[PDB]
């Protein structure tokens, strides 16, 4: 009918090229045709369906968000499918990989998966990586690093497979109904928008339309029911108290006081505070000196935990940014509190980001298994050169926070945590202001307004070296680790450049 | 310090491409080096320095959202900055022109804008057009049209200039603080994933975080504060009341009684009503049959109306989906009622979606200027065949639903709606279901399903012959209009493809 009118379209006015006649309705949407396809098209009744359709081939990247933490099934899971159906030379770019990952060896050993990009690495995972399981060296991201990776074309992700509790039909997902309740699925909205193909792995239905819908129907494009995508009962379970270890107290009673007589303790501060440790502790210090002097904190970020809803319930934060729940404290107040808002990896961490709310921060507390002479932290490696933590988003919001502070003791047990020079080197000293530790206190001398902050309020000070050879006098010299030559691991450093490599242990 | 290490990793291992060593903080985040401007580098003290910033050229692309309706003052205010900076061969791109953009005409004739790409044209505007003002054709998009071009690659978008009412300085802007409360930002959700670069014009900021962030702050590149975006007043008025005129209130009961015995109205039917006439009041007559049977709707969709809004805190509708408010009662119910819910257009409408709603209408009121034997629906050309119209998410929610349903009078004083051959096919007659008029009600023979319902419930039908004959016979054969050879737009279906040229009028 049209055909000659666009001919002629083409050949006497400036057009748009390309262009060609219509054709009917269903022509480029052949699910219109039918009714019940319109709606259903997206339902898969296995697991292995969902793969077939999801047109998953050998050297593909596959993905997975860690919000079900230790109790995640989903990595297992589908692992397990793709090794029975015979998946050769796979990229699996979890955002972190934790110790119920072990199966993982097998699978690498099969030749089923040839490269690892993650932020965490644990277990005996890591264990087995450390001896020299792959050929291929691990690529070490932070949270944020994983998102510019992505951007950048480098990690190409061809199916992600996210796990959620609750669904409708369309796709539209959260984490505040179903079994697994985990709360913020911030990581996963970054898959939800980059991958190629996104597969959810729901454990139950919901009617259309799903709201909040974390990730939205626009988003995805299979989804398959499943039993459990995490440990239903673990991740609902309410906050664990804070620690009644008296040296941590003692760290985190300090590191108030750092904050208090830092320069950043105003009204309208935000702040990150930790999910352990001393670095969680903190909160209940500064919440008297909030109530003492006359002033609210504007925001919390990041994993939020219980603690940090309660001082968001009695008006002391206004408001809480949460990019993963980290209890069901937490993850029924993102459900229920509206200024609990749920934020992406993107929003949170990314370096190329236009907007990540890390750069607006005044305060993070970061833990450390080792800091050196430099201020600069590991977080990947144990003190046997054995990978075992996660680079996570620790250089992240120490990059863009105003004032970083390290909580961690002088000692543990027989190994020092302050030494000359750390094993790996995941976020660099020029990122790190303040160490506080059980022996005392030290800031970065590139700091020079901290120094004098804090001396002027009458802060005890040391220097790091100070702090270094007292933690030397407590354990002895270490005797260093035997490495060979082989890299096991790239540290990225969160623009994608390289900061670091971990070495295979003898 | 470490081009040695990643030189051996090259050479040695199986790396990704192009490894670059660290080289420190903020190498590649300048910004970091000041704690002032990492939260403040994307605010602009005047419209001319986010033109400069946006890196905008002559023949690039900009776009505009139209959520402000006849209010619209953005368009113009932009509009008036780039031509008196001396901007040649732009692209415009603003989803839907009204007929306050006449201001567009001189800019045409200066050359500012050489491409238009746009769903309405009205007003002086859509005459000059149809008089021959501009060389190249307008291109006519659907509402969904539009993001499967911009997803295709057709049109890209350099700069987008959205008004906003509120937004803090990180970019997380919402319709429902500042003064002109618009509500439903869905058609600029489009622009700010899409475009090369996001520029927001605030007229209010709020303190960080802004919740919702129907524009979040990872898609704003740059914020200048303006007077107004919309007209306040007019913008946050509650709903007009429905229809006084009886031919109207004839036709909304007659296709409430075709709704009724369709076969769609069973609890949990899902739908879309219109914006005024009997499309609107339709809905009135929907509720008591409603309650009569114990049904329920399980959604409601589109530019959601007050009296949408009503029926849902009725807990008659159980969520409304909105890509656009339309009064400041459908505004203030987004902010307040949690289900109902602020979509964008690729959840809207968009063919090429992963999930677009309306392709879940069980039923759509629709309305036409005229509509022929063939069922084809013309909304973009007048009876004069000068552009005065809109395609908008006609073709689109009709292409999806289930059942759509033309509501028009016969006749309009001397002109019939009912005709031979529509000027103008925007909408084709494959998706076009009813059409229900004040001389009664004709199925397309295509739809038998229905022919069979509405006849078994003793619903009495015309043909649209019957109808088209007796309209000629109220209204005279009329007079063929002087078109000229010239085309003057090119009217795109929802999928790309040309549906139908709108030529030059005499």
């Amino acid at each position: 009918a049209m055909k000659e009118t666009v001919t002629m379209l083409n050949q006497q006015y400036v057009v748009p090229e390309g262009l060609q006649p219509y054709q009917g309705v269903t022509a480029n949407s052949p699910w219109l045709a039918s009714e019940t396809e319109k709606r259903r098209r997206k339902i898969c009744d296995s697991l292995e369906e969902a793969i077939r359709r999801s047109g998953l081939k050998n050297g593909m990247t596959i993905s997975f968000h860690h919000a079900f933490r230790g109790g995640d099934k989903v990595v297992n899971m589908v692992m397990a499918k793709l090794a029975e159906m015979g998946f050769r030379d796979l990229t699996l770019a979890s955002s972190s990989l934790i110790d119920a990952h072990w199966p993982l060896i097998e699978h690498i050993k099969n030749g089923v998966v040839r490269q690892i990009y993650t932020s965490g690495l644990r277990g005996k995972l890591g264990e087995e990586i450390s001896a020299g399981l792959m050929e291929n060296p691990v690529q070490i991201h932070s949270h944020g690093g994983r998102v510019k990776l992505i951007q950048s074309g480098e990690l190409n992700i061809d199916v992600a497979f996210l796990g959620v509790p609750c669904c409708d039909e369309f796709g539209n997902a959260n984490g505040f109904s179903g079994k697994s309740r985990c709360g913020s699925l911030g990581y996963a909205q970054v898959d939800a928008q980059y991958a190629k193909c996104v597969v959810l792995l729901t454990e139950e239905w919901v009617e259309f339309p799903n709201y909040p819908a974390s990730i939205a129907q626009d988003q995805v494009d299979l989804i398959v029911q499943v039993d459990e995508v995490g440990d239903p009962e673990k991740i609902t379970a309410g906050a664990i108290r804070l620690s009644s270890n008296p040296r941590e107290l003692l760290i985190a009673r300090q590191a108030a006081n750092v904050i208090e007589h830092s320069g950043y303790f105003c009204d309208g501060f935000s702040l990150q505070t930790g999910t352990g440790g001393a670095s969680l502790a903190v909160t209940r210090f500064l919440e008297d000196k909030m109530r003492r002097h006359n002033i609210t904190a504007s925001f919390g970020l990041g994993g939020i935990t219980g603690t940090m809803v309660d001082l968001h319930e009695k008006g002391l934060i206004k408001a809480l940014l949460d990019t993963q729940s980290f209890d069901g404290d937490a993850a029924r107040s993102l459900a229920q509190n509206p200024h609990h808002i749920e934020i992406s990896t993107n929003q949170y961490a990314n370096p190329a980001s236009k907007g990540a709310a890390c750069e607006r921060l005044n305060v993070v507390m970061l833990s450390a298994l080792e800091i050196d002479v430099n201020f600069n932290v590991n977080v990947m490696t144990g003190s046997n050169g054995v990978l075992r933590g996660a680079s996570g988003g620790h250089s992240d919001t120490a990059a863009g926070a105003d004032l970083t502070i390290i909580t961690a003791p002088l000692v543990r047990g027989r190994i020092p945590c302050v030494v000359e020079k750390v094993l790996t080197t995941v976020t660099p000293g020029a990122s790190v202001d303040v160490l506080v530790t059980d022996h005392g206190i030290a800031v970065n001398p590139a700091r020079q307004d901290l120094l004098d902050n804090l001396r002027a309020a009458g802060v005890a000070l040391m220097t790091i070296e100070q702090l270094q050879q007292r933690a030397e006098q407590l354990t002895g010299k270490p005797q260093p680790i035997e490495f060979t030559d082989r890299v096991v691991a790239v540290v990225r450093y969160r623009d994608g450049s390289v900061i670091d490599v971990i070495r295979q242990v003898k």
